[PDB]
């Protein structure tokens, strides 16, 4: 059904999900002299020596990596956060140019990919319940640019080829996720919701402000994988980014002067 072409693409969502016209949809646009610095908030406690992801997917919209969830292994607390968040996967959206692809901006400013972990409240027992709470979900979103390698990323680039079309997936065991992550966890937070459909508002975005570098030749590769099925006509998976919604009644909180 939905995707991000001319005919199903993110100005079509409304008609089968009507929230996306909602009051706090995401992504947004960060203007840094409008956030509000708040000393009242903790600094990002993420753990995630003991991770264990299981699984690389292509599910026809971005390649999601999956973890293992059943227990607190991977967490995210602290920051804005009330309880303990898990990590159940990541993925990337990301443009068919550098100049484009992230879904959050900075002072309108695009990146040319953004990463998004995503984590679940655990008081809600299971993510299917979690998604239907206000503070279900936190994501940490994080910036990339375009310039020198990233080593950490570099494992997931190579399984690309065996995932290259919707509905494939792939064993990724032992990959570690601290490898994706930039120097500083300086932040800005605000509440939103997921940027694809079911569009639901049960998210607390906390995005850094440190991007991570990536080569030219990294975000090439993923740029070649496949919206469409074996067998069917071929469409790259570029360009599958929202973009940013209005603000509404909403501040955008930094965690830094
Ligand atoms: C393709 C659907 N993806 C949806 C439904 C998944 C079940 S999820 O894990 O809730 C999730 S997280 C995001 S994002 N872009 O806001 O981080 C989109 C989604
Ligand atoms: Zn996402």
């Amino acid at each position: 059904h939905w995707g991000y072409g001319k005919h199903n693409g993110p100005e079509h969502w409304h008609k089968d999900f009507p929230i996306a016209k909602g009051e706090r949809q995401s992504p947004v646009d960060i203007d840094t002299h409008t956030a509000k610095y708040d000393p009242s908030l903790k600094p990002l406690s993420v753990s995630y020596d003991q991770a264990t992801s299981l699984r690389i997917l292509n599910n026809g919209h971005a390649f999601n990596v999956e973890f293992d969830d059943s227990q607190d292994k991977a967490v995210l607390k602290g920051g804005p956060l009330d309880g303990t968040y898990r990590l159940i996967q990541f993925h990337f959206h990301w443009g068919s140019l550098d100049g484009q692809g992230s879904e959050h901006t900075v002072d309108k400013k695009k990146y040319a990919a953004e990463l998004h972990l995503v984590h679940w409240n655990t008081k809600y027992g299971d993510f299917g319940k979690a998604v239907q709470q206000p503070d279900g979900l936190a994501v940490l979103g994080i910036f990339l640019k375009v310039g020198s390698a990233k080593p950490g990323l570099q494992k997931v680039v190579d399984v690309l080829d065996s995932i290259k079309t919707k509905g494939k997936s792939a064993d990724f065991t032992n990959f570690d996720p601290r490898g994706l992550l930039p120097e500083s966890l300086d932040y800005w937070t605000y509440p939103g919701s997921l940027t694809t459909p079911p569009l639901l508002e049960c998210v607390t975005w906390i995005v850094l402000k440190e991007p991570i570098s990536v080569s030219s030749e990294q975000v090439l590769k993923f740029r070649k994988l496949n919206f469409n099925g074996e067998g069917e006509p071929e469409e790259l998976m570029v360009d599958n980014w929202r973009p940013a919604q209005p603000l509404k009644n909403r501040q955008i909180k930094a965690s830094f002067k």
